[PDB]
């Protein structure tokens, strides 16, 4: 498997400009080893970053709707997405679950669409604190999985990468470790092995999606379970390319 680095911007930065200003840093960076890099911006900032951003990187929405166009005022799809180049997008984070009240269903249909229509996804799962204490992470993130998995069509999984979000680390007051983020992405490779096979789980890329740094990516990526990362905020600081060069370390 290819070490895989997804850059989520989130709702960030405030202006255009300043995202003109962040892709000409990554475009100066020196990238070691070998890693495939992704960056999600917002919407509005997607045309400049595919006119833009160096091309050996791809660019990335950070959502999509699950139908080709129609009646959804304020929805993007993906064929709007597409007809600028960019093939990637960002499905079922935290924030849009927990603060958008996406629910799997919504989302198994956008990971189904998306893959129909020719994109790569990175979906997102995982537990919340109540899961976390109770000791029933791997339950509730096995039925996150089960649910996305009838969704990805014959053929597509080669475009499919899936996140782990320690939701129960996010505002809580606890902090997840190094041997947290490795037992849950063994978590759920373990889950694809079981549910679609080995050839499968040895293939996907599982990205650790808690808090990455500069001073703790090293360590997470020589997790043997560990792929890569979906960052957050060091996506919008030099830091960000600490966090692609750890590749080396797994
Ligand atoms: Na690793």
């Amino acid at each position: 498997r290819t070490f895989f680095v997804g850059g989520n911007w989130k709702a960030n930065p405030k202006t255009v400009q300043e995202a003109e200003k962040l892709v000409e840093m990554l475009n100066g960076a020196k990238v070691e080893g070998n890693v495939e890099v992704v960056v999600a911006a917002p919407f509005a900032f997607l045309p400049t970053l595919q006119q833009k951003l160096r091309k050996d990187w791809k660019v990335s929405a950070e959502n999509v709707f699950t139908k080709p166009n129609g009646a959804f005022t304020g929805e993007v799809t993906v064929p709007m997405i597409k007809s600028f180049g960019i093939e990637w997008t960002i499905l079922g984070h935290s924030e849009r679950r927990d603060i958008l009240k996406e629910d799997d269903e919504f989302l198994a249909a956008k990971a189904k669409f998306a893959l129909e229509n020719g994109m790569k996804i990175i979906y997102c799962c995982g537990e919340h604190l109540s899961e976390r204490e109770a000791g029933k992470a791997s339950e509730f993130v096995s039925a996150q999985i089960e649910k996305m998995i009838p969704a990805i069509p014959a053929g597509k999984w080669d475009d499919v990468v899936i996140a782990y979000e320690p939701i129960w680390a996010i505002g809580t007051g606890k902090v997840a470790s190094t041997q947290d983020a490795q037992e849950m992405c063994k978590v759920i490779r373990d889950i694809l092995a079981a549910k679609v096979g080995a050839d499968i789980a040895n293939k996907v890329r599982i990205l650790y999606g808690g808090s990455v740094k500069p001073n703790n990516c090293n360590e997470l990526a020589a997790c043997p379970d560990v792929d890569g990362f979906l960052v957050g905020g060091a996506s919008l600081e030099a830091g960000f390319i600490n966090i692609v060069n750890s590749n080396v370390h797994s």
